[PDB]
């Protein structure tokens, strides 16, 4: 028995404690790189909270057993020159992840798919405690975001998935692929950066219109 609740920035420490236990260790990219201590990922994870559209799953004892951290994303201004997130990162391993994200954004702009949309919901970090996996918590976290979307006239939910494993969960929830890139094809300086196990395949950007 669990609740799905809005995350408050005062929940930050508890959210980070949970992420350090699971996501930091078991996201396919993190575990491949052996991420270790990563204050930059902590910073990254806390950033979307004040947008007031991130959700926690909480068990009967009051412990966080899942999160979906979401932020609002706005269409680039006409005069915008994009910034690389990787430029402001000192952590070498996390910088590789940010560089991959920058590369995806350089190759694919979600706002090109949806020319009429000014604001899109961006699902940034999804993580469920191992002992509570396979119970539909990911879906219930996602469903709470649909409520926020309805309340605010947002039509598109965008989620970058770092493995085919997680893309499949989003597919079950009614998302569809809008962009993909195999890890084997990601060669920013001529050589492969990421080679997790074969079933992960690569990144998939998933979208749903609600
Ligand atoms: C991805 C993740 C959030 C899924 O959350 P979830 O609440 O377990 O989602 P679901 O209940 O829909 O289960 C998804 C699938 O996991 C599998 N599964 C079933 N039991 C499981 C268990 N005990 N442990 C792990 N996976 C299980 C099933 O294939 C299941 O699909 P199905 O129920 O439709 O048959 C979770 O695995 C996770 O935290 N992964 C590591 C962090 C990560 O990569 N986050 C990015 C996600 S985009
Ligand atoms: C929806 C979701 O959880 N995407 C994860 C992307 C990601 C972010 C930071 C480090 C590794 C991987």
């Amino acid at each position: 028995p669990y609740t799905i609740e809005l995350i408050q920035p005062e929940d930050g420490e508890a959210v980070i404690a949970m992420l350090k236990t699971f996501f930091f260790k078991d996201n396919p990219l993190n575990t491949f790189l052996d991420l270790g201590e990563c204050k930059e990922l902590e910073k990254y994870s806390l950033k979307p909270l004040p947008d007031n559209c991130s959700y926690k799953a909480v068990n009967k004892k009051g412990e966080i057993i899942g999160v979906f951290l979401n932020g609002l994303m706005r269409r680039p201004s006409p005069d915008d020159v994009p910034e690389k997130a990787a430029d402001s990162c000192e952590h070498p391993k996390f910088k590789k992840i940010l560089s991959l994200m920058d590369h995806v954004e350089e190759q694919f702009n979600i706002f090109d798919v949806y020319p009429d949309e000014e604001l899109i919901l961006d699902g940034k970090i999804l993580s469920v405690d191992t002992n509570y996996r396979g119970l539909g918590i990911a879906g219930r976290l996602t469903e709470r975001a649909y409520e926020y979307m309805r309340e605010n006239g947002i039509n598109v939910y965008h989620v970058l998935c770092s493995s085919h494993y997680s893309a499949r969960v989003m597919e079950k929830l009614g998302f569809h692929e809008v962009f993909r890139m195999q890890f084997a094809d990601y060669k920013p300086q001529g050589e492969v950066v990421f080679k997790p196990a074969a079933p992960h395949v690569g990144i998939q950007v998933m979208a749903k219109e609600v």
